[PDB]
């Protein structure tokens, strides 16, 4: 028992982060088989953020002004191509540690794993999710542009999260691997701002199961509720509804737990409306909402 | 910015985790050089478990009863000890991935990453800490026994935690990789309780200097007070005490931010009696003691 905010191994990807310099400006790379993908803002100097025109930026580039830097070997870049807002460097060599790997966009409540870089090189790892607003509450310095997100299907390493940008608040965006923003966001130091941040009451939902599994029980009531009156109370607390999509995949843990969701839903609904009272669930005064109902079964059946 | 419960990169470690079965019992050994570290409570069957005599149960045990697993190869076992609570597998093989690596005992307090372990494979990645009554909060179940605790100094890895047990709270006890365990537990399944836990107020002080540094300020208060004083105050909501060494350390965060320890002091001693009146700090709605002063350092300059 017990139950943590656990990120995947770190290891696979490890692996394939090396240095990308050109000019002044230096960050994270991902290397699998002979290429390199980055952020495409590594072009630009300090100014040229302000506004870029990267098409015209990329016009005075040539594959000898991309320092592929693998730990302390240089990389011979033979191509590089823009795709939307990540670099494609092609280089000689194809990284010999190649994953088994996948580029997936994740929906926004999808949790996955960052290993923050810097000069290439793992500082840490953490798990964290999709707000439905289309940012991640990463921790994140200057020179963590290129860090990724992933996820583990047993053997196979899912690419879902290239970083780029910190907003005003210290919340993050950025692009899937084929270098499209997760929501409205822009590769441009102008004004842009999030959307309401919504709560993922699905994900809740399986903290409470996961809270359930470990002994802690006491939010558990005697009251159920239907889909429609949980979201006419959800809404006004700012919850991601709630959908038959959401109870079909809470069914394995409702199933471990004996506990149909809409009870669940009905205990969650007075929590929202009576606050925690002190107490904690897992150790937390407040509702976690970053566990996929897959977190949980992964953690508390103990999958690798 | 931005703040997060962030572990080491878990790679080097994944390397050293191996399966070990004995009978019936399999469970987790770390391979360094041509050694195979695992509890030793291997060799127990479930009912040896509720009072064993190791000693006494060595005797009947051969290299040949060990089943070292590296993945899907066999080691051969050429020798098997007992130190304290932990069996050294001699092995023929040296682990060819053995990191620069060190066995260091922590104090109470001092922060690792747990690499969470089953079959020896690694299934999650996750930071804590060495409460004051040498217990820690993982998430671990039934075939997490001898995955490792560990930090890592740039290249050198330094293990500090083997795990065995589990007491009711789900909180989780083990040993140094000496096979010593932290606090006063025992390697049965006897009655034997945890201590009054306590809050690492230096890790608290820690966080806020944390949490001032990303922008959440508003905790900062008009007050200073002295250690002594403050001690008054935190000995009775179960803090650990505060010491000029304490202070030294926080010196950096201090430097940062330019707010004397003894100023967060006041500023932690409301808090403490006034509670968070509904707001977070990092998103966290009660006070988080499960991060070093280097923990922070580390991830607000971002060391790697
Ligand atoms: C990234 O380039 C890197 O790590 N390498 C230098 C860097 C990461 C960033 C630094 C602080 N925290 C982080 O996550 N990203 C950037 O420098 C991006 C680049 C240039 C500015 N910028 C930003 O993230 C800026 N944010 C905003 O401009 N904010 C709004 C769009 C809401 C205004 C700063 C102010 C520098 C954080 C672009 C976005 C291409
Ligand atoms: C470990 O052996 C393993 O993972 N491989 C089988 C296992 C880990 C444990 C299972 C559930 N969560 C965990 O962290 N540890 C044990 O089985 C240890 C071994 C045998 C019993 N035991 C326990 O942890 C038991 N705890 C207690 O006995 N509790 C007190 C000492 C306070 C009574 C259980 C009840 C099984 C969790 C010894 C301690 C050698
Ligand atoms: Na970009
Ligand atoms: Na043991």
């Amino acid at each position: 028992s017990g139950f943590r905010k656990m990120a995947f191994p770190s290891g696979k990807v490890e692996g394939c982060m090396v240095q990308v310099t050109c000019g002044t400006t230096t960050l994270n790379g991902l290397w699998l088989d002979d290429v390199v993908y980055c952020p495409r803002h590594v072009i630009c100097t300090s100014e040229d953020m302000l506004n870029p025109n990267y098409e015209d930026l990329l016009i005075r580039k040539s594959n000898h002004n991309f320092l592929v830097q693998a730990g302390n070997v240089q990389l011979r870049v033979i191509g590089h191509s823009m795709q939307n807002c990540v670099l494609k460097l092609k280089v000689d060599t194809a990284n010999p540690k190649t994953p088994k790997y996948k580029f997936v966009r994740i929906q926004p409540g999808q949790t996955f794993s960052v290993l923050a870089c810097y000069n290439g090189s793992p500082s840490g790892v953490y798990q964290c999710a999709m707000r439905p607003n289309f940012t991640i509450k990463g921790s994140f310095l200057n020179g963590s542009c290129g860090s990724v997100g992933f996820n583990i299907d047993y053997d196979c390493v899912s690419f879902c999260y290239m970083h780029h940008m910190e907003l005003p608040t210290g919340v993050h965006a950025g692009t899937d691997l084929e270098g499209n923003f997760y929501g409205p966001f822009v590769d441009r130091q102008t004004a842009q701002a999030a959307g309401t941040d919504t709560t993922i009451t699905v994900n809740v939902l399986a903290w409470l199961y996961a809270a359930v599994i470990n002994g802690d029980r006491w939010f558990l009531n005697r009251f159920t509720t239907t889909l429609n009156d949980f979201n006419l109370v959800a809404m006004k607390y700012n919850y991601e509804p709630l959908t038959q999509d959401h109870v079909d995949i809470l069914g394995p843990l409702s199933a471990q737990t004996g506990i149909a969701v809409l009870d669940m839903c009905a205990s969650l609904k007075e929590l929202l409306q009576n606050g925690m009272n002190g107490r904690t669930i897992l150790g937390s005064a407040l509702l976690e909402d970053e566990f996929t109902p897959f977190d949980v079964v992964r953690q508390c059946s103990g999958v690798t």
